[PDB]
């Protein structure tokens, strides 16, 4: 889908930043082999098994640079430290071990051809559009209906590393789904955009993450170019 479905919400203000999700990804017995859970690649685990798991907080305006490396200490061995700010989550989790979800709207600066890459320790899947990731102002019912990922990077499999071009425009608000999880020890997440004119990649998303109410009739996209 390399022209994604955007949105136009015709709101006054809106929202800066995503909505956050995490949730436990706890380790199998203290005995067991592999020492890690391994529903993370079940395929649904990202559409309802995260559900099974315990909330660990919803939160809003996450913007900023959402990328990060964490070093475990050891591995097999859940280990609490910190998110980086723009998540918006300062207390303690298990960094070593956990499922987060992120969802709202891209909004581009410039319009145009984007490439978002991603890398991941232990994953990352991406939707991106209107279907794709889910409805326009109609999140909360499109929001397990998300179709197949326009990126994806899994931790030591021949996909580790993916990227996404797509041709966007100013204009409107792009849906936009980011589902993570840390299986064990080491825990990574790299998102990037890279735009044709300027030179260096975009790490800081501040100014791109938006977040919008649903509404009863929804908000398609007022840009079009069959
Ligand atoms: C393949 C494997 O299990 N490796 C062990 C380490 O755990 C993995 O580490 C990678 C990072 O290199 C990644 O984060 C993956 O999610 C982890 O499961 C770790 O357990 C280490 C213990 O000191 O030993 C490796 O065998
Ligand atoms: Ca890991």
């Amino acid at each position: 889908t390399e022209f994604p479905l955007g949105c136009s919400p015709n709101v006054t203000t809106p929202k800066n930043g995503l909505s956050m999700e995490l949730y436990s990804y706890d380790y199998l017995k203290s005995g067991s082999n592999p020492c890690w859970d391994a529903a993370y690649l079940d395929p649904n685990y990202p559409r309802t098994g995260y559900k099974s798991h315990r909330l660990l907080a919803k939160v809003e305006n996450v913007a900023g640079n959402i990328n990060f490396y964490y070093h475990a200490p050891m591995g097999c061995t859940s280990l609490f430290d910190t998110l980086p700010q723009a998540y918006n989550y300062r207390t303690p989790l298990t960094m070593t071990n956990f499922t987060m979800l992120l969802y709202g709207y891209f909004k581009p600066k410039v319009t145009g051809y984007h490439t978002f890459t991603i890398s991941a320790d232990d994953l990352l899947f991406v939707n991106f559009g209107a279907g794709n990731a889910f409805d326009c102002c109609k999140r909360e019912s499109s929001a397990d209906d998300f179709g197949n990922y326009q990126a994806y990077a899994v931790w030591g499999s021949q996909t580790a590393k993916d990227d996404l071009t797509v041709h966007l425009d100013a204009g409107l608000y792009y849906p936009i789904r980011i589902f993570f999880n840390n299986r064990d020890n080491d825990g990574a997440l790299s998102l990037t955009l890279k735009t044709e004119s300027d030179p260096n990649p975009v790490i800081d998303f501040s100014d791109y993450f938006y977040s919008f109410d649903d509404t009863k009739d929804g908000c398609p996209g007022l840009v079009s170019y069959d």
